[PDB]
């Protein structure tokens, strides 16, 4: 299933939802313990990881540290051991079964460190900084380097990308994207990085480039039917799904699904309403 946790229609949610792609069915599951939005969601040994974020309510609105736990077997959340700072717009990527949290803003605090979760001793340790300060930051993983990808330093939008040695513990820019994109979704099909969507400081998009390590190049493909910024993306049975984001005037729920092999976007759902800054990651199915 297609796990959407968190993200913001006008406040943060609480929302867990679970998208089949044969059924067309939303699973609502158990709530998240705090409504956030610009988190991000990963996977590990089939527990769904909800990771940074931001808790915009009525009465407050607290940049959040929390890294949460959800067990498909239980439909229950658990909290973990929290980061070392607050995260909101994170990017996160899963090397060897560790969650490595990116960059993301605390208040008036745009971060370029990173740090690494190691699930079997509820720890987190500080890693080398990236060379960029980074929020809204996508982050990828591929031949167990980490990049991260876009994003904004406080001042200005980038299209720089940068890769993470975990083994020397350190940064090395690589070939910068064609578009500025921050609040871009980005993930690694097959073996390239797709950078899809977000917003230049201008315009919210709906290119999507891939980088190729081979070649070391970015190269655009189909865009997506909607531009969106702050949207959700995963990949399932080989095709990339991006879910809601905001375009300017909506927050969509237009969930857009990605086929390699024709060039072709699809619209193929709507979530259950509208939303930005969403966690997706896919998982087992909730039981029973």
């Amino acid at each position: 299933l297609i796990y959407t946790a968190g993200g913001y229609f006008r406040q943060s949610l609480s929302y867990l939802e679970a998208y089949n792609p044969s059924d067309g069915t939303w699973l609502r599951l158990a709530d998240l313990q705090v409504p956030r939005s610009g988190l991000a969601g990963c996977v590990v040994g089939g527990l769904l990881y909800a990771v940074g974020g931001r808790n915009n309510s009525p009465d407050g609105n607290t940049d959040s540290s929390a890294l949460d736990c959800y067990n498909p077997m239980t439909n229950q959340w658990s909290p973990c051991a929290p980061m070392s700072v607050p995260r909101n717009r994170i990017g996160v990527g899963v090397i060897d079964g560790h969650i490595y949290a990116v960059g993301g803003s605390h208040g008036c605090i745009h971060h370029n460190s990173v740090e690494r979760y190691e699930p079997e001793r509820d720890e987190w340790h500080l890693v080398a900084p990236m060379l960029t300060r980074r929020i809204g930051v996508g982050v990828a993983v591929l031949n167990r380097l980490l990049y991260a990808v876009g994003g904004f330093d406080g001042t200005n939008r980038l299209n720089s990308a940068e890769c993470y040695y975990p083994e020397r513990n350190e940064w090395r820019m690589i070939t910068a994207m064609n578009t500025i994109r921050s609040g871009a979704g980005v993930c690694v099909l097959h073996n390239c990085i797709y950078a899809a969507g977000g917003y230049d400081g201008q315009d919210q998009l709906n290119s999507v480039e891939r980088y190729d390590v081979a070649t070391a190049t970015w190269t655009f493909v189909a865009p997506m039917k909607h531009r969106r910024s702050a949207l959700g993306i995963t990949v399932h049975q080989g095709r990339i799904y991006v879910l809601g984001g905001y375009d300017g005037h909506t927050f969509l729920d237009s969930v857009e699904c990605y086929d390699p092999d024709t060039d072709t976007w699809s619209e193929v759902t709507r979530m259950t309403s509208g939303r930005s800054g969403v966690g997706v990651a896919v998982t087992m199915e909730p039981s029973r």
